[PDB]
DNA sequence: GCTGATGCGTCGACGGATCC
DNA sequence: GGATCCGTCGGGCGCATCAGC
């Protein structure tokens, strides 16, 4: 049940070479990640933009090492105001965008540090660390609200230009995109509400996922392992993480990948490869 | 300033019952 | 009586705060 992710696909179905290339990466911890030589594998990575998720880690804290980036030289960060330590995302771009924003519609009021919108000339990528059911699902109820929420503030944003949302959202979706679906339909990350939300995302924005668009069938894929009972030694995983496009995206997929052997977090990077 | 405790946030292994 | 279902429980990691020094 181990997987290997498949060779890198750098052309678009209409023969046009990958322009763009994204990576996604919740990183548990940005300050542990550095320690544990996240950033070697970015710089061979070589990414146009990187988004992290999962910081745990205020812009005044960020590793000297960050500003070593001559390639991503533009970078926007954000944290909570009232839970640091938590949550935590970063957007990190070669070209400059035109406009960067953050949270999904109040944020300068619950400052809550999920969210990173940035507008570039043929897209907008918008980051997020969703935020977590919780165990025993105690905020699943709030993780509905915050998904519709969500929804409506990102519908806004594809009524003008394409989208490319990305990150940790904290749902697998369909039973294909987890080791143990039976075992985990009362845990977050596979309630039936969560699910919902998901296919309610796909549908209302509307969005596509990458992954699953490219790889209808193929199973084992994640992003995800717990730290806990060497699951990721027996890939016993959950994908987590996402690359969703608007549909007018889709003929500029050239591949989505998942980048299985890069340690450094619970959760692997994934990249996004774009014909624009 | 430093270490290590505690707090907080964040499911797969296992044993036992059930299915035919 | 092997496969599957189901509920229980021990438990890695990062970072903030705190105690001790
Ligand atoms: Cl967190
Ligand atoms: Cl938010
Ligand atoms: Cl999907
Ligand atoms: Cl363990
Ligand atoms: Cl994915
Ligand atoms: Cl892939």
């Amino acid at each position: 049940a181990l997987y290997e992710d498949p060779p890198d696909q750098k052309t678009s179905p209409s023969g046009k070479p990958a322009t763009l290339k994204i990576c996604s990466w919740n990183v548990d911890g940005l300050r542990a990640w550095i320690k544990k030589k996240g950033l070697d594998w970015v710089k061979e990575e070589a990414p146009d933009i990187l988004c992290l998720q999962q910081t745990k880690c205020s812009e005044n804290k960020l590793p000297a090492e960050l500003q070593e980036l001559p390639g991503l030289s533009h970078q926007y960060w954000s944290a909570p105001s009232d839970k640091e330590g938590y949550s935590g995302v970063g957007l990190l771009s070669r070209q400059c965008p035109l406009k960067v924003s953050y949270g999904i519609g109040d944020e300068e009021h619950d400052q809550e540090g999920r969210v990173i919108v940035a507008e570039f000339d043929s897209f907008v990528l918008v980051t997020a660390y969703v935020p977590n059911a919780g165990r025993g699902l105690v905020r699943l109820e709030y993780r509905q609200r915050w998904d519709e929420a969500f929804r409506k503030f990102l519908k806004g944003l594809a009524s003008r230009k394409p989208l490319v949302l990305c990150g940790n959202l904290n749902v697998a979706h369909e039973e294909i995109d987890l080791r143990n679906p039976k075992g985990n339909k009362k845990n977050a990350g596979f309630t039936p509400q969560e699910r919902q939300g998901f296919g309610e995302l796909l549908q209302a924005v509307p969005l596509a996922d990458s992954f699953r668009h490219l790889y209808p069938n193929t199973p084992y894929a994640y992003t995800f392992w717990t730290y806990m009972m060497n699951a990721r030694s027996k890939n016993v995983g959950w994908r987590l993480d996402y690359f969703l496009l608007s549909h007018s995206l889709l003929p500029a997929l050239c591949d989505s990948k998942i980048r299985s052997k890069a340690l450094g977090s619970d959760h692997c990077p994934i990249t996004l490869y774009l014909a624009l």
